[PDB]
């Protein structure tokens, strides 16, 4: 109303960065500031904010390194800070994806640009290359390699439905997982292929040096190198069910479901975990500080800082 | 209780709130909202002619803000135990204080919502085509299968029949046999809802909201254009609300004819819910919500 009078903003939606991370966009905007000195300011009431003592290994060890935690339970007043996708904008298109297996491509205004047919419902989220490839796996257990025209460039057959976003390295490289994690090359050939323990229902997150990082139901946080070769794996004694992130000194965060967790280097080494007592499901998302977020089923959410 | 986790999922398929927070009914016959420019009352339409609506029905658009959002499953609890699903194809009975009672492990990932009927046995389907029975000790009672993945919650009817939707729509007896099935004109992604009289209503990608008699033959169809994502919702009036992607709501009679329309103009993905009075929200993409009063 009186737009021609009255400026108007529109909100800020979560990105699905190509190495597989997800920014909040607003960042911190609405959570915190940082201080001259370095700390932090929390945009929440005094006592909702509460810093935690992550541990090394299980004989109690206590962790003494650079990294914060903090376990924030806004108020219902509060919610709105911090949110506790089936569609990706590029260029002034919306592309979203339906369960009645087409992928919309869908302007401004809302009208329909065209639509492209998979055989099944599609539940994973599509992402957007450089060049305007958009890159979305289907129930029907293919990865669709689509034009910006509508036009199909190609598609991978995989042997399970594709329910989860897809990463794109540096190299050009495109990271997915159904019934194994595939690494295909832009032109639609298979570079390698790993089975990390288990179908894979989550992102691979790409580091700068190349290594793919996939959690796995297993109870695992494996490491690949850019052949495909296991680099190594993590265990933890729960399923994890949400994509790991990287931190800005290249660790390697992740939790699993029952809210525990961790912070492993590069090497393979735990840095810390941290026990919160509260089931997780969501995944977590970083902001343009390098802060990492874990929201909880219960309504509060975890923030790491580096 | 439950603390480390924290609406209920009806069997007839609607789902409820549980409106305190949200407003009151005035004396006259009014109501009172607790949000003045963020509530605004729609008038519906009646058909494409341009003919408007002003029955019993009142439609009101909700814009809180940020700081009022406040105001407004993979799991369900029975019996003081948590039945939780996961995609690595289990079904988990948790304890209370978060121990694992057992597991039922179905060929691949979950996604729908697991049901639990009165006598206590526990209704899942799987992405590996089958609707799962499984009796409180974890134990299969049986399985049902289909020629698609099941990623919906299943609704159960007053006789026991248990149906849901994947392939195509199908009715199932409490012995795991199939009464009969439907397809209704595309593959099911959403629970059926059922009303009193036994009739199954579904929505459909298709664009159109099917009404199904208990014998399984098509009672009538209501046709939109527009694909449909959501779960239709009955309310007290015996009449079926849903709306298309593109936000465009819906209310038929149950004899099929349109009782009203109304163009949101902002897209709904989300299932719509009903409150202790009757009340259904349909709530929307951009954030909105749209209250409906019988």
């Amino acid at each position: 109303k009186w737009e021609f009078l009255i400026g108007n903003s529109i909100d800020s939606s979560p990105i699905l960065a190509k190495n597989g991370t997800i920014y909040l966009g607003s960042s911190n905007k609405n959570l915190y500031a940082i201080n001259t000195d370095g700390s932090v300011k929390w945009f929440f009431k005094s006592g909702e904010i509460i810093e935690c003592r992550p541990s090394i290994g299980k004989d109690g060890t206590i962790y003494f390194g650079s990294d914060k935690v903090y376990a924030i339970n806004p108020d219902g007043t509060e919610k709105w800070r911090f949110d506790t996708s089936d569609f990706t904008i590029f260029e002034d298109i919306l592309y979203v994806t339906s369960m009645d297996g087409h992928l919309y491509a869908i302007n401004t205004d809302g009208t329909e640009k065209w639509r492209f047919k998979t055989k099944k419902a599609i539940y994973a989220t599509p992402i957007v290359s450089e060049d305007g490839t958009i890159y979305v796996g289907s129930n029907d257990n293919y990865l669709y390699a689509i034009n910006p025209d509508g036009t199909e460039k190609w598609r991978f057959k995989t042997n399970d439905a594709i329910t989860s976003a897809a990463s794109i390295g540096k190299d050009g490289t495109i990271y997915f997982g159904s019934d194994k994690v595939y690494a295909i090359n832009p032109d639609g050939t298979e570079k390698w292929n790993f089975y990390a323990g288990y179908w894979t229902v989550t992102r691979p997150a790409i580091s700068e040096d190349g290594t793919i990082y996939v959690t796995s139901l297993d109870g695992h946080l494996y490491a690949i190198n850019p052949d495909g070769t296991e680099k190594w794996r993590f265990k933890t004694g729960k399923r994890i069910e949400s994509s790991p992130v990287i931190g800005n000194t290249d660790t390697i965060y992740f939790g699993s479901y029952d809210g525990h967790l961790y912070a492993i280097n590069p090497d393979g080494t735990e840095k810390w975990n941290f026990e919160t007592g509260s089931w997780i499901i969501a995944t977590p998302v970083i902001d343009e500080n390098g802060t990492i977020y874990f929201g909880t089923r219960n309504g509060k959410f975890y923030a790491l800082f580096n």
